[PDB]
């Protein structure tokens, strides 16, 4: 793919690459000048020339055709696909150019969190956008800060010599949801593994089956990450992941522990985890009950955390819906009209 995506390369006799926006395992996203739409800047995802990413981009194109047609004004904040083409046997998908991923925005400010006012606006929009997928018999499955992007370059940035980086200050926090290559329809076959490990629901970890509620878990993890500036589940390993959930959210429902065929992780009805090993005293030291991450006892911080705690309900049958979520008191402040 190195061979086909340099600056100055022209795709489909119109898209001139000017910059790289994002890399990763699926392939590359590049900024292009569209010489056939009056020099409008767009994004083109170049898909890695492999079975996996080919069929996932074929599916993504089908999903976007449906979302974009159903919601032409993008009221529900899903990215607009403009077209797709083939370039040296890679699928390329053209998109409206958005601003920074929320991931890159936090990362490049030294992992400093978003303001509560911004998080309220962003959480509302994420919940409204993914509730639209929910309404339309879809689950995203891979919600994570890399897949939430600012609509606009609506920030200022200044070089701060004291700390030798640009700091970027958000003016307007409006977002859209991207990447529908994993999005699964209610009646389609359901992959065993889904989500980036840090945002993966407990029912996905435990192979108990999944649908719309696994997205709600992911959003929960996103929101605390926006509030703190870092993931509360940093780990690579599922048993440590489950130890961290226990430390932060309490014990897992016995029914989930006893039902799972991933019995590898467990011993009788307990997590099989030496709490007193140096790896367990790590998790203990690293993790505290969820409500202790609060930076303020201020009621608006209490509203957010009550929502976050509902999103991280272990039992996906009991987990809050985005329908209910949009009605949570954390959002009331958005609906002020006196
Ligand atoms: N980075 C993207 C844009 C940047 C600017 N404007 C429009 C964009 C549209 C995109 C549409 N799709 C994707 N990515 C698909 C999945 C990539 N994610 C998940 C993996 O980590 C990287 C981000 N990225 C996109």
């Amino acid at each position: 793919m190195h061979l086909i995506c340099q600056s100055g390369d022209v795709l489909s006799a119109r898209y001139e690459i000017v910059d790289t926006l994002g890399e990763g395992a699926f392939g590359k996203v590049v900024e292009c000048i569209d010489h056939k739409a009056g020099g409008r800047h767009v994004a083109v995802k170049i898909v890695k020339n492999v079975d996996r990413y080919c069929e996932a981009a074929r599916s993504e194109i089908q999903v976007l055709e449906h979302l974009n047609t159903t919601d032409p004004n993008s009221t529900f904040r899903c990215v607009q696909m403009l077209e797709w083409f083939e370039h040296h046997g890679h699928i390329c998908i053209v998109f409206e150019l958005l601003g920074l991923s929320t991931y890159d925005f936090i990362k490049e400010n030294g992992f400093l969190p978003f303001r509560l006012d911004h998080i309220r606006k962003m959480a509302y929009q994420i919940c409204k956008s993914v509730n639209f997928l929910h309404s339309n018999k879809l689950t995203h499955t891979d919600l994570k800060p890399e897949n939430i992007l600012f609509v606009q370059s609506d920030y200022t940035e200044a070089y701060n010599p004291k700390i030798k980086r640009d700091e970027r200050t958000l003016i307007n926090p409006d977002i859209k949801v991207v990447d529908f290559g994993s999005a699964t329809y209610d009646d389609e076959h359901h992959s065993t593994l889904v989500s980036t490990r840090h945002y993966r629901a407990p029912e996905v970890i435990l192979a108990l089956g999944w649908s719309q509620p696994c997205d709600v878990w992911s959003i929960g993890c996103i929101l605390i990450e926006y509030y703190l500036g870092f993931t509360v589940f940093p780990t690579h390993d599922s048993k440590e992941h489950l130890a961290m959930m226990e430390r932060i959210l309490g014990p897992l429902p016995k029914h989930m522990i006893q039902k799972t065929r991933k019995r590898k992780y467990f011993h009788h009805d307990r997590l099989d985890w030496d709490e007193h090993s140096s790896a367990g005293r790590y998790v203990s030291r690293a993790c505290k009950p969820l409500k202790e991450f609060m930076l303020s006892q201020d009621v608006e911080h209490e509203r957010l955390f009550d929502l976050i705690q509902k999103m991280l309900e272990y039992d996906p049958a009991k987990r809050i819906t985005l329908r209910e979520a949009l009605k949570h008191p954390f959002f009331d402040l958005l609906k002020k009209s006196i």
